């Protein structure tokens, strides 16, 4: 019972620790998606802004 | 015994499973990095495209 309530434990504790190594890869992710959603989103504002600084060229 | 076992193959697969999803999530911040570095490279790009499309407007 220790065996399998240690190894289930650190199971457990290497989950939460696994849960929260992709809740903070989800959260540096979720920050990048963020990040593309913002800047992809100025690429095409600024690629908007481009051409239309383009078509008034 | 087998609680233990039993919540140990489940906290043991949801560990590989959320090790799997840290990886995924990792994976994900690395390709959304590249991605979110690529629209910011290309960003910087439209932004420099577009200050010389306006200097030639």
């Amino acid at each position: 019972l220790d065996k399998y309530s240690e190894a289930l434990k650190d199971a457990q504790e290497k989950l939460e620790l696994a849960e929260k190594k992709a809740t903070d890869a989800e959260a540096d992710v979720a920050s990048l998606n963020r990040r593309i959603q913002l800047v992809e989103e100025e690429l095409d504002r600024a690629q908007e802004r481009l051409a239309t600084a383009l078509q008034k060229l």
